[PDB]
């Protein structure tokens, strides 16, 4: 079968494939020789306009124009192309050296420095550069955004909830009082952390020939500063220089920028599973649309199924992203070429994150509170009352206090005139004795509001 | 950018997507619709076929063909209706069950009983025997055939260098001489181990409605045996019964399916890395074609570039198999829907492991053991016979065998001179001495040929 | 600080220790040791009662028991010992060879055959012997015996609520009823399968010298045959023999062996995970006792501390666990040491699921059914009786059975009022009509009991 | 059997117990329970000095220095004496607080605020700050020392190696040259960018009750501002303030730390390695100790078995580091009780960790360069200089230059005198063609030296 996202074997591609369409053009194989390009002329264009490098004169309007255009125009073709040549060299970045050599054979002027395209490199100085373009890329055009969108998204739950009490849980028992604004705040703050250093990681490059060491360069340029020469070339490509280096560009920073990554899909996960929680408990209704199927068999059923298929690709993107990082930085000796293989997997990491996103996003507008039931639920529960009632016992003195609420409460049902019995019998200020029996579970809600306004000031 | 091997995201389907073209027909949403489609129309068929559910008289040849035939021609266009119905019910099977019944719509005899398409099932009863279909096919029709591939290969390198010694390495340092043969021997060995736990584990399957219980089958057909029914109709499939499960079939099987995967995966891991190491001491000389490059600055360069692809293709592997071995048995409650879109991904983890067969393989093939280095290695290493030298003092009583030939070699270069004029002030008898005398570092490689001639006689 | 159960960093010979003393014996130091020195002890055992080796005559009863003594009452005063020794050589498996020789000087009949103890013999001949003892050890006596009583505790559990009717949870949502019971036999029935699986898993030995080619062993003896030396001693200390092997065993049945206990614990996660969720919806009460603190700041909680504890330390065992069953395997060449610093770790991964066993037996002993409440939800969720209301319908031929229903209770309450009524403009015949406006939420629990009763039958 | 450092389990206590001593003093039971009382007792201090809380009058001197006392004398037979309690309260913060009740009651100005330890407090508040000062305290005195120790020595072998030739392996392949000191400077650079994310990682902590909204605390006093007491306390201590969480510490911070000490212990894998290969190589050689054995059986060996060592060990700590930064984030609704254990073996994944440092460094003190068999080998691969050549070929406008040294190289044995042929029949000036025929492979190591010298402005 020919490929087509019904037949394709992974999801990334096949069921979600529209859902990851960005990642496209600059993951697969045909970014990659998108982006080798870009540095293998932009690598000419700087031997060119290098004075010191006679052999490589300065390039003329018209030719700049013409290597420029290779780049920006590179299609699907030129990659087809690419590969065609790949079938001789068995060696991808040679073929695309080859290929740039039979592009401006037609241009005198190229053609005359066509030895010089790829002067000096490794093929890995021309790789890690690809790839630290397609992260930056990815980072900055896609994965914040849609982190944003999530922030944003919890955000405005926190302000729409903010007054809505909560009966909590803790060991899945019910507990002191929150309300759903707060429990949303809790994880835009979490999210904030995260954007905040995978935002300040940084993105690594470098250019130095074979094993790091620039012999190729120096044994034809004795005379040119090439480390100088190698720092430029990087941060001319919006790239931070990495001036250490073997064969390879080590990984670290991509352990550090998918570790991040995994650390917010984690936070992710644990909403996903969260929301999924209070959806079962009723806390939540799901809006429904007209003409879709909950259920083949069970026809009342209304499922949270855009929070459990982020979940599960949250999961699938963990594994992906975990093992590129800690296995990418470890490479035999000046490099072994187990990196390459797994390079092309980028995206894949990345992708399963972004369809999970999109579907939590998706599962977020669909989230209708039920104010009824988190009411009722906390009215069948005064005995979270105990806690108050025992601190203030304690701030006047008043002997064992929490341990006379446990032995009222613990596995005891007791509703609002045993609380209130109990509080009338107690030696404090009535002032005091008023203050607790006038709270319920419901106001028992401590400082949620507040916390949820002022969350705008971190 | 419309989808194309250039612009995949994923390898799978991007620049190694000829290497897996068989996963296509059998993991891709096509494949798990195209599985959907036969096990709904074998359940259709057993209902009609069995005489107490009278609603659902016995089909005529023609229609069980005309049945037949949805299950063999299904095709990417069929396919695209039920996404295209999807688009409505937002619910896949349930697409698929509307597929079927506008499929039956012009024939009478099968129109009649429409509505007993997906009768009393559950999406989960389509799903999992859908996906225990794709497990089976993918072991025996393209897994199992790669590795017994691979085990006949390393058999084949164990025959041919058989008898060529090989300064052994442990802990990285020169030890114990065998042969090449031997050492391919050895993996041959595990490979074919895991082999058969592979082809032994049990691929299973159910069908019990929404939770498990048959519920709605005995609410409209009290009188008859479900229990039966669903044994009967999963081992018709050539599928295993789990008569035990909650709405989902909990996926056990596919854990112990993956499990044996990555610990063949990791045997061959282990093997790509010392073949690797062994190129790199030159043990070996690689064929090459002319016009391949092997590296675009070094010109001399010749690479071990299908080793290094399949070693970093059977982590990736790894990494899938394992998660997916240790996330789908655990399901909330009844079942939490996580496991479906991550059942979506069978065939990646398996794909990456196939792509990384071929490419061993491939290694494999350009592989020219190097007699001439092997041999002048170890005529440099003569401190290797310290071991025997010293066992041979232990049998007839020397004090301190051991420690007097640690002394000897420890830390110091000896060759065939200085190990000949050691052996010659022992006190053994002449025929021992001159036994000891005779042996080298290539000769003394114990049991290793007898060994690689015997491997036929296992397993 | 002084190590104490206090001050020991990890809480496996800390906090827990208590609960995992058995395994002290076993996979510490000194139990890697003590089967060191069984295995030496053996070895020269064997070498003495084979007639072909009259370097080392047969031992008489007194020298048998003697030795057979050092290995049975081998103590910590032993190990500290070998200890002392190994301060010297920096080489531990030397130091018990040093040991031994040390220990046999007193008896005129051992000590003459002295330099044979470790004869041939490579330090992972001694060490691979010791490991398959220490976990055929663990698994026979330890982690079986764990799994049995939790296997068995499910069924208790299975038949003691088989009739108590549950709403089933589906993607967290009300759904089709099945029974307590049920829930907890499909739990004792995926265990029994890996129980099954683990009993079965080989555990594997060899002995045959630095690289695994006997040359040591021709080397003296070339009239003996060595191969079926190895395969009987391996045998005879009750292990499975591997005849391929470098210098290592290749650790792959660890693998095996680990692979399915991470099953077993995943499937206890599900579990305790399931639980704690039934806890939290009240359907189960937890027993306590008077002193007890539920929470140091809310006096009226009662947690399931106990199925926290377990499911935390499961995750944690599954990580050790899996850890050493994919690198073990892995090892350069002939061999590298990776693996032995990462095999004095075996006990660690089997600990953490010792540990979570006992806290999950310790929970379940503290469960009481909720059967109000289970019975009170029930009746609140009559809308769970569309689903065998469209399935008659489906049955008789009325037009669009499962559409209608849908659009009668999806987003929709309706109690057994409505249901009724509109069961009562059906056109079914009488006697259908009754049968379904006879069943509530509660009795429509299909075959759930039956299946619990069934289960004997099964395994 | 009793335990000690032969019958312990794991090898953290066991074979190697003596290697992470400092460890048993913060992440054992006795540590954990020390932090906790440090923190109650820090608490009920705050309560004392804070003038708008009366029922707390401020202490007299000698009643701070008995509290004080209480922290910094805290034993043992104190944490047994707790362990005792909370075999009746089955519940260890519980018994903490009434283990310092205890310790109070003979002292009539504490015993009459004894009801105000633990005032408002959720065990979690206890814990989470607990966990925050073990983890400040393993990092700044213990781990931050090992790596400055590994990095300082990498770079001493840099240098001391700095000019000593190395055929470089790209592939496993004989490649362009290097030094044995820029390898080494590689490896200290990439430890530097560690060492400088480890420090600055934050290290979080809160107090703010049951479900983290002070609900209890606002009860009992409605006049105080308890976030900003909140605030103040946890930076009182050192640590970091986290304004917004459940019950739980979220633990985002503690994946934050082990990330990258993960990270760091990769390159420490992929360092062990290297060396491990070199040593094979004969480029390195060992230092042996009269007395010791490297093999029972094969008496010429000498094996570099702390490298080995340190190998296995990062392998397990990685492991345990990983499931705990993957786990610990995520916890059921205001959380569940898993991360409770889990969190015990914060000092595992570390434990493993420095096992592996010391162990590096002990074969690191053991390497003895083998200059000889180094220079040897590079005299046998001159086919290394068909790179500079063509190169130079390159520059000077000379066709095919690439390809005309592959049909030369590519699989064919080239010694200097044949390389020295083909050199002499390039149209190149005679200058070029004599500076190539100076170069050998051991000279012909680019900017390796000049890069090792720079380091130290990085
Ligand atoms: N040392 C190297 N650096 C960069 N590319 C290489 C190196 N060695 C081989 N290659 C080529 O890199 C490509 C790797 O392909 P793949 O394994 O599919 O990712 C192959 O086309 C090789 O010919
Ligand atoms: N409990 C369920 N069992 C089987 N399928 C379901 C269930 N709940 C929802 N679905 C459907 O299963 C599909 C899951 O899609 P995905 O998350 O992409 O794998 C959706 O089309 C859902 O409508
Ligand atoms: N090739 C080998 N086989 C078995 N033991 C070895 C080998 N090489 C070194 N050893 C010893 O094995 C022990 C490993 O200790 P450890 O790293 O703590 O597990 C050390 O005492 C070494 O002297
Ligand atoms: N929600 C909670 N917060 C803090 N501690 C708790 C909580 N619930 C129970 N505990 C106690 O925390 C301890 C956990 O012990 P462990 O599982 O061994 O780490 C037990 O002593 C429990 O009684
Ligand atoms: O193609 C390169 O740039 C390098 C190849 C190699 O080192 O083998
Ligand atoms: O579609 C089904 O078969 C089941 C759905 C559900 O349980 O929600
Ligand atoms: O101690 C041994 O048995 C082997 C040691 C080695 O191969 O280095
Ligand atoms: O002990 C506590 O502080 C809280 C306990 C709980 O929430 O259950």
């Amino acid at each position: 079968m020919e490929l087509s996202s019904l037949t394709a074997v992974s999801p990334v591609d096949g069921r979600y494939g529209d859902k990851v369409s960005a990642l496209r053009g600059i993951f697969s194989e045909y970014g990659l020789l998108k982006f080798r390009v870009q540095v293998e002329v932009r690598w000419l264009q700087k031997l060119a306009a290098h004075a010191a490098i006679k052999e490589v004169p300065a390039f003329a309007a018209d030719a700049i124009g013409y290597l420029d255009a290779i780049v920006a125009s590179f299609s699907e073709e030129d990659a087809a192309r690419i590969k065609t040549i790949e079938r001789t060299t068995n060696h991808d970045v040679k073929a695309v050296e080859y290929f740039l050599k039979e592009k401006v054979a037609e241009i005198p002027e190229l053609h005359a420095v066509s030895e010089f395209i790829h002067f000096a490199c490794t093929s890995e100085d021309i790789n890690n550069l690809s790839h630290a373009l397609m992260l930056k890329t990815a980072r900055d055009e896609v994965i914040l955004p849609y982190w944003r969108q999530l922030i944003d998204g919890l955000k405005d739950l926190a302000v729409q909830y903010r007054d809505i009490p909560l009966l909590s849980r803790t060991n899945g028992q019910p507990a002191t009082p929150s309300t759903i604004g707060k429990e949303m705040a809790n994880v835009a703050y979490r999210m904030e952390r995260q954007y905040r250093q995978l935002n300040q990681v940084e993105i690594l490059g470098k250019i130095n020939g074979a094993v790091g060491n620039y012999n190729a360069h120096i044994a034809a340029y004795p005379e040119v500063d090439w480390h100088q020469f190698s720092e430029e070339f990087v941060t001319s490509l919006g790239i931070q220089w990495n001036p250490y280096t073997t064969q390879i560009e080590p990984h670290d920073y991509i352990a550090e920028l998918f570790d991040c990554v995994a650390r917010f899909n984690t936070i992710l996960i644990d909403f996903d599973r969260d929301v999924w929680g209070y959806i079962a408990l009723n806390h939540f209704k799901q809006k429904t649309i007209a003409g879709e199927i909950g259920s083949s068999t069970m026809p009342h059923k209304v499922n949270p199924i855009d929070f459990e298929n982020s979940e599960g690709n949250l999961g699938l993107s963990n594994a992906v992203l975990q093992h590129l990082a800690s296995k990418l930085p470890v490479s035999r000796w000046q490099r072994d070429l187990t990196d390459s293989t797994v390079l092309r997997n980028l995206g894949v990491g990345i992708g399963y994150a972004l369809i999970a996103y999109q579907s939590t996003l998706k599962g977020v507008s669909k989230l209708e509170v039920n104010r009824d039931h988190l009411l009722d639920e906390l009215d069948h529960n005064w005995e979270v009352l105990a806690e108050p009632i025992q601190t203030v016992m304690r701030r006047y003195g008043i002997e064992k206090p929490y341990e006379k609420l446990k032995e009222l409460t613990r596995g005891k049902r007791v509703d609002a005139e045993g609380m209130k019995q109990f509080i009338d019998g107690l030696a404090l200020p009535e002032e005091e004795k008023a203050r607790l029996k006038a709270m319920t579970p419901a106001n028992y809600i401590g400082r949620a509001i507040t916390m949820v306004d002022e969350l705008k000031h971190h």
